[PDB]
């Protein structure tokens, strides 16, 4: 039975297979037990309350009573505790609040904070609300725990009201919190680089404080807004793991804090840093929605319940089982060097192939020849494109393919209409040059007008014409931040701009839900939940190669479904690497994920084409098992793996692709087994005709066989009987 | 369905969740699978034949089919394989023999080689009977595979048959081989040394060889018959572990060998070193049976296998699920130094506190004041005993305990009776001074007089007196060997010796099946499954320090059940380390294991007579929990840990036992959760009276608090409602 | 030799085996060589100047200069460099600063921070003095480095002069910072607990961000004001 | 303690602060008393190591390194204490047993070797300790006499480091011709191989001569083949070798 309980003075929050049992102890919340379901708890794992030399006390008498010793949800500082705060509010002369439990309820269904993305289809849920109040400082903050019926995953988020008659400033303000019982763990998280996004970093869990955080207003390339804290020894098919994730893209920070006891703090949220936020008297703050995923059963385990989450809970219902279009983007095929003759002709290769969707990149608008101007100024060049957008978009539709787009609405250039109209409409300081970053500015989305402007033009682009997908840029970070009135408006207007970002795009997604939104960020630099609630997919990388892509994916697709995971097929020497791979590797890899293609079709051979048309079709059979299917890693691209293997699980089809990076000699072939078939199914395998047990390929496995050569693969393609 | 199967070319090998699998091809067998059940098996895992540099081949024009390559499941020298060999037989001018299929049978129930432990209880068994045949050199071997309806583990051995009429010679001859696929591998082993006995040890496997071996003609103290070849990244809960083992007390090799191509192999049996074995014509020669047991749980699942097939077909049924009594042992109580009246006022006190069995230690014989004199003269000191031993033995009796007696019969001091009649019954080589060791020398059990001598001796002994429990010591290795006609036949007397061994245990412990036989060897000095066949418990370790215990016990009960383990609480300051441990820890820490006491309790205050009686109560409720319940390690005493768990199920009740080794501060407690039990049972803790689900003590688990101090333990008792 | 040396765009600041060489470049401060002693550097380490994605750039038409790639010696934020800052002052609207190089000169001998415990017997030390300015702000950022003739240490604080006519807040402000190559690095720190001082810990540096601090107004049982 | 409940402040601003301030009142205080009366010792303290850091190594040329005064606790305690800071520094006192902190027995000779690693003094109730126990200690202050320069003014050598895995501590002292080594072991082992533990930063060609045994050995036996250190059995047993280069 799932749901929320109230029981004398413990609180359970019950989704399937996940608890979160707090205790009020004279109105401080006591974390319990995070982990697998228990009724009836008795308390077992309880505290032991002890004189802690320097842990300080709320009673003179009582020396065995410590925040700073007690396992809780939310920390403060000043109280005893001084492990990490993720409440801090600043009131008169003071930044010390003593929030209390005075009153619990619980809410059924559809719930979250105002503005930010937050689940959905929630009709199956029940949320616990802890009221808590400082009578002194006249401030309410509310706590949220939400429980889904179907994943082991528990959402949680709080609203801060000023309750007194003077201004105050909240300092810091985090999502979700836990503290864990001394134990040896492990964290695992998605860091890299821009054309190395999502990289795979796994490590023990050490005295001090270790942090991953962007303060570049976006979520970033280098970090993804998740820590999973995991039992030590854990691996891809066993042991315990808590994922922590946040529905957010701006600045964030997750952190793992081990005090001088051994014990362990987690938190996720909005980082501190380029953060404060101004409360009137009745004024109210909702933190964005923090996500607490548990699986017992490995990395893969938390793999498959993170995917399920995101895919029933956060991408659009329109979209999260929907297969998705094999496109072609014109972008490395000509940058900004083309026009209607060019663009047609790639259309007609592309329809030959049996290309679904035909993308326009960037260069349509403005005087967009290179990347120098022209950002702001979202004007059909129709010179450019030989006539107007509608006559090119007919004939696009007419050639029998779908249409999308490109757009970077968030941006402007210092050269264009926009910024010699309203130049204040940039992110800027007072009496201090810009800086510059791939010679553009960022928009400010805190201005209110900007967002007004935004919506107005973009509502005007997709209303009067018909498009099919949009590709959503956003190409540098935030810089020289002074466009408040006030100091403490500059420290608000990053959260504003996500504030202001959440409701442009909220807008045009809602207004125009036929439309396969794709979100990008120089590939994967906003790669998070906070835009995969509006964004069924995204571009996960400008590294198309296919030796790079590999922990690319990896990481890529560790924590977010293989169907948000846009993946090109590309030219060589490869653009990013100068690198030359075989077509075949190329298309097997980028059938990993969500197939694309992005290269002068017009351009290439006869055989060339005839292998895409192959790979089409092929991925056009294999597309349901990739999109809807359960991901299955079996060996992992990582700094010292010379291969990578992923498996598919689809009813009655399997596939297996296979690549090995550097060619080998006198080396025995490695044995790949198969994982979560049926022992005593029959699994008849495409190449051979073979017919092997479940039982066979999951436990004595495929001797890999390859020619000698870098980057070669293969794919192995069975049918259960 | 199980037992043993053959199909075309493929034999299948079927035991509870373990299957080989061998095929034939062209008179060469092939090692396809080993492992997890597979029926149909197709081949997925076929090695792939191709050209390896180096690797020859046994015709001229097929360069891809090569010995060296191709996994097996015995080894030879000379036909291109260069791996280790297990079977190499001289003969004329060479020792290359090219051994070839040429039949298969199939074997029901009992079966095992003559005058070697083998496994008992085997009504539910198939043995698949291998025929091989060199032509040339007109020798056969036939192997032998043995299949258990009720465990994973299947057993072998082998028999050379000498068809020429020339003598042949044997130089090796393992029990057990297999190649394993190039794959990431560990191992675990128990080594360590005397009074650290079965030290567990893990390693990565390595290019080369690593090798476990015994050249003392005793298995030994520093190494066990046993190696663990593991999945990479095993835990106690989850991976795969082969254990292979050997049935032999003497000298034994286990080795893992990875070659040029990353292939592995591993084989155990009959150590190459102090052995030849020279066959006339018409002579064979049978092999120790090795063990193969595989658990896909970890290392906890590989110690319940091995547990399990130890308790259901090595261990004497008349004693492997019976209770074992609670024994007095006098040795670290008096040494040399004690007579009748000390005896019969410690067999008064050892009654008083509920002991069950008195065993007289060594001291009772000939003129054995010291342990420089006396062995070999079984003659009773009726001076020292105060009279004849059946009135000792009646007066013991009569005070409600049972009698055991130690021996130690394979052993002869110079100054002894024995060597002054017969000094040619001593191990020696002619015109070499002795090698002494404890001052004693061993008995040349290859010689069948020596053999005849105490088998006489102790029959008289055990039918003249009502002797409820021997204790069977030995108390050295062996040197010297020269005792042989001919250099081929001392090259025979170490196997001799054990055969020797073996037929003098098995008639004795046949012959006198109602008394319990305890093994013994300074200790663990020779505790493997060729005495436990025999010997239904063992002393563990010499060293009786209930902190030293910690890692001992481990090891000890790795493989091997429980109740094999003998444990005795014994005085302060521990005799072996110098160290003080408080009465309690030394009893929890004994009651992990098969309880007995080792302390002159007439010393003893009146509390600490009370702390054992209420020590005997409590293990006689513990008992069967123990001996006859599941084991599951909680927390491993290994070279860093500063802690020891082990929990216990049986029916209705749990135990678990927890011992800190050094005090710690300003540390937080450690969560201790408990394994295999019901979610929605309820468990009752006895300190408390306290009702927990099982979810909680698994998923919670326990805080475990402990006053300041060192060696404190405490233990906790659950009763299921 | 020992002591400062200002040689053209060279800062060398020569301790006992111990050398930091800071480069002036059009006003950023860039660090060269922090380790044993060269003399007549030429730049054989030098960062190379290449377009890195979502780095930031001072002008709009050269990408391949950005202070989230330069090694610096101080941190500031909102300038393109996105490494934890060691300076923020907040002025009017804002907490963006950009001090620039103005200044440099040399003292001898006794030297320090009033009010805070510092070094003695300075008699053979020297200390570099940059004096920085954010022209806009109208804030003075001066950093101090002495060299010690009987040592392999450097000594390093800053003073913050706030020249405008209003209030400014300093939010960050720390003594020391040093941007050193991409290589593999382990660390030592010392930590531990009441009754378990100073436990020695090490660990592999890896990808983001580890710190050990007090917010307990002493410096604390349970870490100790040092990193190796 | 530690400072919680921030808000003496006319404004947040200066609450904010206050907690620097209070740093630059402490620092005016005690540079103000040191300097004022800097004839006296003075010692810093914060139940034990608290604050023990080079602000205050500044006024305060000893420290109470820890509460802990447990010979075994105290020794990755001091491997930290003096990792940075100078011996002299690190108060060091032989207590009573069973100890105070940790619960356990250990012999007064290690206690002893084990303070003598730093800056000694003695923490326990004299009056109440055996002829036998006083006459140990006048032994351990003569022995100290003797090592007080070369520990609090020599150069300090780690040779086996008291980690969270070793069995054991060794740390050496070089002062001029005198150098001293300080071995404790931990846990009693058995059927175990003596250490072989080496010297450092000696002449390979001079001469040192072994208090106990009176034997002379060359820096270079010292420095490459090294002591095999004899234990009887038994926990938390000490030996310390002492040396005299000719
Ligand atoms: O402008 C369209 C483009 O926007 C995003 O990528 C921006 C990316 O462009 C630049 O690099 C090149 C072309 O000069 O583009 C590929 C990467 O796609 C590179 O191999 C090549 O250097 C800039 O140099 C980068 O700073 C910048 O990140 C979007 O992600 C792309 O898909 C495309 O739509
Ligand atoms: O002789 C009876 C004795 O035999 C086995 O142990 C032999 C063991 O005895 C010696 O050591 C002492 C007594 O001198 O006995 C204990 C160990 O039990 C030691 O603490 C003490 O040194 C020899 O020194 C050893 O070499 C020898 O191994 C048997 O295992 C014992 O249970 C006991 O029956
Ligand atoms: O008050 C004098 C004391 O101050 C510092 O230590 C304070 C220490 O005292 C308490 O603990 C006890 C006595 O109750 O003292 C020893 C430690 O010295 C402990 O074994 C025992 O529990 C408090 O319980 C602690 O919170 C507190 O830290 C100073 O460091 C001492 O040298 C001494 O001067």
């Amino acid at each position: 039975h799932m749901g929320v309980r109230i029981e004398n003075n413990l609180f359970y929050v019950e989704s399937k297979n996940l608890s979160l049992i707090i205790e009020n102890r004279n109105g401080y919340l006591l974390l319990k037990h995070l982990g697998k379901t228990i009724k009836n708890y008795k308390g077992s794992n309880s505290v032991y309350e002890r004189d802690h030399a320097f842990s300080g006390n709320p009673t003179a008498t009582n020396r065995t009573f410590s925040l700073d010793t007690q396992r809780q949800i939310f920390g403060q500082h000043g109280l005893g505790d001084f492990r990490k705060p993720t409440i801090q509010v600043q009131h008169s002369v003071t930044e010390v609040t003593d929030f209390r439990f005075v009153e619990a309820k619980i809410l059924k269904g559809q719930n979250g904070p105002q503005g930010l993305p937050s689940p959905h289809s929630m009709d199956d849920t029940e949320t616990l609300v802890l009221m808590l109040e400082d009578s002194k400082a006249q401030l309410s903050l509310t706590l949220y725990y939400t429980t889904f019926n179907n994943d082991a995953t528990i959402a949680s988020y709080s609203k801060l009201d000023n309750n007194s008659n003077q201004e105050v400033v909240i300092h810091k303000d985090f999502s979700f919190m836990a503290d864990f019982p001394a134990a040896d763990y492990e964290i695992v998280t998605l860091q890299g680089a821009y054309a190395r996004e999502k990289t795979v970093r796994r490590q023990q869990v050490e005295q001090g404080i270790f942090s991953i955080s962007s303060n570049r207003g976006a979520s970033g390339h280098a970090q993804t807004p998740a820590l999973l804290l995991c039992e030590q020894g854990v691996t891809e098919d066993a042991g315990n793991v808590f994922a922590i994730q946040l529905m957010y893209s701006g600045n964030f920070e997750a952190f793992v804090q081990k005090n001088q006891l051994n014990e362990v703090r987690v938190a996720i949220g909005i980082n501190p840093e380029n953060f404060s936020w101004k409360l009137a008297p009745e004024e109210y703050f909702e933190t964005p929605v923090a996500l607490v995923t548990h699986s017992d059963q490995g990395l893969t385990g938390i793999s498959h319940e993170s995917q399920n989450f995101v895919l029933k809970h956060i991408m659009l219902s329109e979209f999260s089982k929907k297969e998705r279009p094999i496109l072609i983007n014109n972008w490395e095929a000509t940058y900004f060097d083309f026009q209607r003759e060019k663009l047609l002709e790639l259309a007609d290769e592309a329809k030959k192939v049996g290309i679904e969707l035909f993308v326009l990149d960037d260069g349509w608008f403005g005087n967009r020849f290179d990347d120098n101007r022209a950002l702001g100024d979202w004007v059909v060049n129709e010179e450019k494109l030989g006539g107007s957008l509608e006559s090119l978009i007919s004939a696009i539709h007419e050639r029998g393919l779908q249409f999308g787009l490109w757009l970077e609405p968030e941006m402007i250039s210092v050269d264009s209409d926009l910024y010699r109209q309203h130049p204040d409409w940039a992110i800027q300081v007072p009496g201090y040059e810009h800086t510059y970053s791939r010679n553009q500015l960022v928009l400010n989305l805190a201005n209110p007008q900007v967002v007004e402007y935004l919506k107005s033009v973009l509502d005007q682009l997709l209303f009067y014409h018909d498009i099919d997908y949009i590709k959503w840029n956003m190409n540098r970070n935030i810089t020289k931040l002074g466009n408040g009135l006030t100091y403490l408006e500059t420290q608000m207007q990053s959260h504003q701009y996500m504030l202001g970002l959440y409701e442009l795009v909220s807008y045009l997604t809602e207004k125009h839900s036929h439309i396969l939104f794709e979100s990008c960020s120089g590939g994967g630099g906003r790669n998070d939940l906070g835009m995969m609630r509006y964004f069924p997919q995204v571009w996960a990388s400008d590294n198309t190669d296919a030796i790079a892509r590999l922990p690319i994916q990896y990481g890529s697709s560790y924590l977010y479904p293989t169907i948000s995971m846009g993946a090109h097929v590309s030219a060589v020497p490869n653009h990013q690497m100068g690198r030359m791979t075989p077509l075949e590797t190329r298309g097997l890899v980028a059938m990993m994920g969500n197939l694309g293609y992005e290269l002068d079709l017009t351009n290439l051979s006869d055989e060339e084409k005839a292998t895409i048309a192959n790979q089409v079709n092929l991925y056009k059979e294999l597309r349901p098992v990739v999109q809807l299917g359960q991901q299955y890693r079996l060996i992992n691209p990582d700094t010292v793996s010379n291969e990578a293997a992923v498996q598919f699980n689809y009813g009655n089809q399997t596939i297996v692709t296979y690549v090995r990076v550097l060619s080998v000699v006198e080396t025995m072939e490695t044995t790949l087994k198969l994982k979560d078939l049926d022992e005593e199914g029959l699994y008849k395998l495409q190449e051979n005709g073979e017919v092997y047990s479940g039982a066979e390929l999951m436990y004595a496995g495929l001797t890999v066989i390859l020619s000698q050569g870098d980057f070669l693969s293969r794919q192995y393609i069975f049918r259960k009987l």
